[PDB]
């Protein structure tokens, strides 16, 4: 039952959700009003980043006190990302070291 | 110039990128081989989460030593997310407190 001033979750992609507040389009700044958007979008204000964007109604769901479903989902993905960076940097060097080692063996 | 065993960045959505390694489809497990996917996808292995998925060639870019563009982009978005959660929880309570206060005034 979406409405202006409501706190909501916005799907930014399949692996990214973000809390925001739905804006009345009559209330946002002129330069936000004039941003091209798809017919039937409404504006939200994203917390943390503090910027406005027009969004599809299909990508916006109510923020419900207590239900940390979206929040915990996001933080635990975001945490794993750190591990992912170190693993990839590690794998990248091993693979590079192998490539370099074979290359060295091909040069007299 | 993508190839098997290459370390890459995968766009999971517009606000999510993830490091992975491209797999030879002949080398991944049977149950990954048999997962329905779009024609012209290839499999990657995602670091951190350690799971395989079939991806569109258009969403995969080389991981380049030194170029922390994707990495820094992701972590700084991921950091802001924390601020976003606290801001939204704060705003949600204020708005709720207002709604509750008006409701109280309407009941004798």
């Amino acid at each position: 039952k979406l409405h202006y001033k409501q706190i909501v979750w916005v799907k930014l992609g399949n692996y990214r959700w973000w809390p925001a507040e739905i804006c009345n389009p009559r209330s946002v700044p002129l330069n936000i009003q004039g941003l091209k958007h798809d017919l039937g979008d409404f504006p939200v204000f994203f917390f943390g980043s503090h910027d406005y964007y027009w969004v599809h109604q299909g990508r916006v769901f109510p923020y419900v006190e207590g239900d940390k479903s979206f929040a915990e989902g996001q933080t635990s993905i975001n945490k794993t990302f750190k591990k992912a960076l170190e693993e990839a940097a590690k794998r990248f060097q091993e693979l590079k070291a192998q490539r370099e080692s074979k290359e060295a063996l091909e040069i007299e």
